[PDB]
């Protein structure tokens, strides 16, 4: 039911342009605003950074990850903490994210594999 909730909201910014410290529909997104939304509109309370939402939650590989998990990434930007990167597991190894434009992509590649922390399940 999570993962439906979820994406029915994120679903509505599909193709819009990624927005630093964007939050909420009347500003865009970035990738920690999306995810923090949309959780949100179903219910679950985030907190607002990648690095908060990965320690809000409890761990998983992707393999065992269910559609409406978060996936974390490190090491995609210069930055202070280990996570760099949140988006919504999907499903079928893709997630969808902030992201730019917003949308899907497919974890599958080298390069998704290589940045990968793991998944988190919300409370």
């Amino acid at each position: 039911e999570l993962a439906q909730k979820v994406m029915n909201e994120a679903l509505k910014y599909q193709g819009w342009k990624y927005v630093y410290g964007g939050s909420n529909p009347n500003t865009s997104f970035d990738c920690s605003g999306l995810t923090q939304w949309c959780y949100g509109k179903a219910g679950i309370s985030l907190p607002r950074t990648a690095q908060m939402q990965y320690d809000a939650t409890q761990h998983l590989p992707l393999s065992q990850a269910k559609a409406g998990d978060l996936v974390f990434f490190h090491s995609t930007y210069n930055a202070g903490s280990y996570v760099t990167h949140v988006g919504i597991y999907v499903g079928n190894n893709q997630m969808y994210h902030a992201g730019d434009p917003i949308g899907y992509t497919d974890l599958s590649s080298s390069y998704w594999q290589q940045h990968l922390i793991g998944a988190g399940r919300v409370k």
